[PDB]
């Protein structure tokens, strides 16, 4: 449960969460879902111009931006659904394979506690 | 056909050939094919050590980093097969986004001009 501190140990249990509508990340206290929720468009253009410096491909990196920011703000685990079922880390990855295919990028949002 | 210097400017022409067996590379002199086959293994770990430090994936890069390498060696164009076909850069692009999924990487070897 919550600790007094709003934090959740176990990200099962949180009531902070994220969602593009494909994916829902999990996050242990509000101060890391607002920072991925405040920082996750520049992190994307910060993404795509190092991935650039390293090789030209004509893919839409944004979800695997998404993916690494998610990694990099949340310090207590990771924990994903994916078209509401929960995911695995490479399940997740799986996804962001197959949308670097698509030009269009879906953007987060924060939603309530899902079921 | 062959200049003096023994370049090919055309690119289709060429005697200078590379094969992992999927992928078809065609290189403008016997010194690009060389400079590609002499270090594309070593360009694999220098690449994968680059792409690890923006994002850590399940994914196999070495065929993007064979196209990358193949990019920075040849001077005079890009030209390449795909299963005995002409592919074009985008063509390739789309099957290295397949095999990324697979762990075994297969090997780029000197042949002889295919058809």
């Amino acid at each position: 449960p919550k600790t007094q501190r709003g934090i959740y140990h176990n990200l099962k249990e949180s009531e902070y969460v994220a969602s593009n509508t494909d994916v829902t990340f999990f996050f242990s206290s509000e101060l890391y879902l607002n920072k991925f929720l405040d920082g996750y468009q520049e992190y994307r253009k910060k993404f795509n111009k190092k991935i650039e410096r390293v090789a030209v491909t004509p893919w839409n990196m944004d979800m695997l931006a998404d993916i690494t920011f998610y990694s990099e703000v949340e310090k207590r685990g990771f924990h994903a659904w994916l078209k509401g079922d929960n995911a695995t880390w490479r399940e997740v990855h799986v996804y962001a394979l197959r949308i670097m295919t698509k030009p269009n990028t879906l953007d987060w949002s924060r939603i309530q506690k899902p079921r």
